[PDB]
């Protein structure tokens, strides 16, 4: 029972869907609170392999709920740590992917930078417009848009509000692959089967060690990785992995 | 009255044009002394929302002056901490935008690359080459466009020399935008124009958090960013910016 | 006398050629104890001044030898350091060249990330598909391909264990140039000659300040550049490639 | 209701106590998950300024059970990521104070590290002895213990197993102040008071700045520092405190 | 002539006083500026190798003008930068020594840690109390203190506003020597002395080196010590020093 | 065969002791060599668990050969790369001593903070004194000397060349332990037969996780600690370990 989202298992995938039509899928409390929600939970759920967030054609999700902030003071917002709990999101161990049509605005834009994979539609619509609202990114945009496209672009989208469409997004960093609008849903899904298909276990480590690019030296990632690496063949699933590859069939993974 | 550059003000918008046309705006102690002497006071300008950087249709700056480097020791240029003033410029808190036409060569491609904005002519050649005169980059080329275009391009750039025009510095990362050379000076002024009208805090903010990318972790650049935008609450312009979005209004800004 | 890989020298360039044909030349410990111990000795030959890996035109390498992998256990592992011997590639000083044609797979596109300039034949094709065996990058992949091509392709790539094709592998980060395959090895040669007649002290520095990039923040990185560009002017490349510039003639380098 | 810790409340002082007197206050994963329950809980109440953790005048923690480890596996561990909710106490926004009598070992040791004061009775004895059971720490002692004592120190305590007293504790900075075991708890209320008495909002932005010395680099740490500060003059509490201070009066806080 | 300071020039040695007696030399802007101001004309001077800051017998710094914060806002604090400036100390490249007495407060306690070099007299007294004005440190005591002394006391310190006296500040990593009241500017010449008969280069090199072990991970900062030491080697001083040395002769630096 | 030091095993205890007795044990380019090269060979036997390195009762390494540096361009330094082989005993896996007696100056110093575990006599003297001779450390002392010391002290021996006691360095964070110099070389080879005797991938997980608390922010370093753990219960020494504690009798460890 959820009143903003819509949460479905398939197999080993779990999806949830943005569902504040009406608002174009806009963020608010709720929303952060019952997608953060769903997600730790289908996080630990061991038939869950990967975890998909998506909205609607029109909007994944088109900026934020403006009324919540507006009365705020720097106290409030100190006090309540707002948007906070969106950090829960980044700390699900399961490969997460977003897939987003249409408008990405603001605090959409970065619902789905948080995400592992990013598949876009042609559609999709990037933007961290609320420079125009007198505030800057609060969700991690500043971070994470300048991480993925560089200063140069990053700049220029955070300080004009301008709108970066789904190739440009492709040819900067943002996405991992751009499909035709009607193929989103399609394509995010297998996908999310083939990730929910490997070994929980060694998919979880590789988006552990991916992530570590970001948080320390390059002499430092390389060391956590290789350390991650040397364990790896503490696992069952490794073996398995080899056997069914020596054999030319599909592995059959514990997990 | 500057010497080697030109300097203009409209509106919250401050223009520095760099004026050595007589060597295709290479850059040299004088430019560098200037152009963070005239930033510097733009920035403390409570008029001013965004300072352009500009040279000529044909160059925005073509390298440098290398006699001024030439005869020098290590301990001239350690005593001197040479180029070290053009910090001065990175440390401008209000937004920067490159206006890049022509050649942007080693010293020129870096004083580019210390912008916020990038937007290039389609004309624009961008390059590292002073490993030919047996130097290194010594202005940040090898710090900021490793991180702008990845190593394997920044290596290939900054090892060989070769030039990279504008569409491959598009969609290496090195720009903001492309814009055809004719309409380069009045792109760069709308969007310099389109950034000084926003909330000056709230721009400061805003590129002093994207700033943060490039200094810590991500966790600690999070915390950074939430926190500073904590604080963008206890800002006038927060409030009217979202009273004036919530009643369908435009924004009147006081930048406080 | 190698087994499994073979070396050659061209005035100053050093071609390492990975040749194990009847395994598309998947990596092992021979090959990896083989290439860095030739990589080291042609690094600390004064008269080499690039270095290029290449493999085939159907494989630059098509992955690792699984064999070695299911032989051991944790303690065995650590205990062997399985793999860190390729920490004395990155540790050459020269610069070095992968020539990438056909399969870079797995190890083979770790390997290809080491190397400080990229050179992908268009039949060059990109992967970490080790995830679908169990296993996971052990030879940098996780860090190098991140920092190369952003978060969401990384992800992608090493989640799905799909291919990433040279056209794809350019516009995203991973490759300096693309050319077409039967040019590769002539590209690749040209790219070393003009790298090699460079100053060696000159590409040397530039080629760890660029390094420094991924090693701290930029404000560090900026400041070790600054001061290797300080110490530059203490070299004989510095004067003299700055004298033949100014005296419009070419310079005479003694890489000192 | 807890079953391995008592909880008390006077006035803005919250005291978490372990109460495994059985086994010499042992860590489990019981005692992680109510320890780490009840300072969250405390945590976001607006009625508590400060937290102390404490034992008994024989052991604040003598360690952790052994029968927990053993039990499992690699991919169990991962999967459970055993310890992890330890982090929960480090994530508590309010000051915390670890009032260390008597025994603190291994991962009571390691708790007693997680809290931001730290006061030994004389009769505290710290170290990390469990690599004499082939056992690492897993609750930070590798990283705060070095971080507190510095390179050597931390070395021999965690590759010997050795023992450290209250006054070389204090003498090489792993605590904050040595008190009579007599006056421990006397001592660490009356501390937890005067704590407890700030500002809210001023306790809990110098406890964060603080932490920000072990996350990056001092020149980051200063810059957050100085935006938290200028946040500070956004609240009521800088406004009456500077108030109270000229005025020659007794600061009214209002934790806003 | 500044108003809240006094400037001496002794030989190579430069002498910084805060001279604001009415107030116990607490810390305002203006002091802020001249201070700095005075510390980067001593920098620039060729024939100063060290700089003293030093107050009274009974006072070092007694904290802050309050007056001065008591009605900011958060915009007035963010606009202004409030206590950036003091980051010019900081830049200044010859050695700087605090030469404390008496109180060292909130500010003064900072201004000290902000040196190169800390001698104290017997009678010191350290604090950060500006948590009972209902803010946090803003000029980097979360940040210098923490390094200096642990976690575990600088939460104490900061937490509880307590004070610290020179011989707990001196064990604890605060202070470079302690001595007696009445010889403490004695001392403090003699050691400036010293440091300022150096050869210039090399103390302002093993200056910057010593401060970038904040600044990045230990194996970057073994790098950058090893490149700055290779560089001495280009300076007359190296070697004059070392044939001073092996000729048993007192060295003739030239500070180059 | 060495000629500057000399090297002995007793049980899994390796002793490299420098051996130029005329010079104060001053470091030079072969005891450099020779060390690292010693160091390493220890580091990969498998009967040794612990390394020692000591110099006399007069001196641990009185400084350098001058001569070898003053006649150094920094064409000769850089092409050189002069002081990098030192960095071969910084990666020795397994655990090492400094055993600190009399003068340990300059390099000497140096090569004391490169060891894990330093066990000085009350006679040690450190210092850092080479800035009388126009140059800055050059072996990593202003690095660990203030990161051990901290910024004061550091500052104040790097720019003054003062000596420091070992009353001071104890109190100060530079040394494990001191000890009265007749009891110097018991007390290390004690503590050195500790450490030997404990799992050797025990010991080398530990003494890499506290390595890292130099090289990351404390979150990372808190992830890489937390994954060294979890793979120490992937050994047969962690269940050894444990039934030795049960059984109340020294543990018979494999390493
Ligand atoms: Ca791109
Ligand atoms: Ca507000
Ligand atoms: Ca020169
Ligand atoms: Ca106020
Ligand atoms: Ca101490
Ligand atoms: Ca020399």
């Amino acid at each position: 029972t959820y009143e903003t989202i819509l949460v479905e298992r398939d197999q080993r995938v779990g999806i949830i869907t943005l569902n504040r039509p009406q608002a174009l899928n806009a963020l608010n409390s709720q929303v952060m609170n019952e997608v953060t929600s769903a997600a730790t939970e289908l996080d630990d759920d061991p038939d869950i392999g990967a975890i998909i967030i998506t909205g609607s054609a029109k909007a994944f999700a088109a900026g934020a709920d403006i009324k919540e902030m507006a009365d705020l003071t720097f106290a409030d917002a100190f006090t309540a740590d707002f948007f906070a709990t969106w950090g829960k999101l980044a700390a699900v161990r399961t490969p997460t992917i977003a897939a987003v049509a249409g408008y990405a605005l603001g605090g959409g834009c970065e619902l789905a930078m948080m995400c592992d994979v990013l598949i876009a539609a042609d559609t999709a619509k990037f933007g961290q417009p609320e420079i125009k609202l007198g505030v800057l990114p609060g969700m991690g945009g500043s971070q994470r848009l300048t991480r993925a496209i560089g200063k140069a672009k990053a700049m220029d989208l955070i300080l004009t509000g301008r709108t970066m469409d789904a190739a440009e997004a492709e040819r900067s960093g943002l996405v991992s692959r751009v499909v035709p609008a009607d193929d989103l849903l399609t394509e995010a899904r297998a996908t999310a089967t083939t990730i929910s298909q490997m070994s929980a276990s060694a998919a979880r480590m590789a988006k552990e060690a991916v992530n570590r690019a970001f948080e320390s030296s390059l002499s430092e990632g390389l060391l956590y990785e290789r350390r991650l690496f040397h364990s790896a063949f503490a696992t069952e699933d490794q073996s398995e992995g080899m056997a069914a590859f020596i054999e030319k069939r599909a592995p059959q993974f514990t997990h």
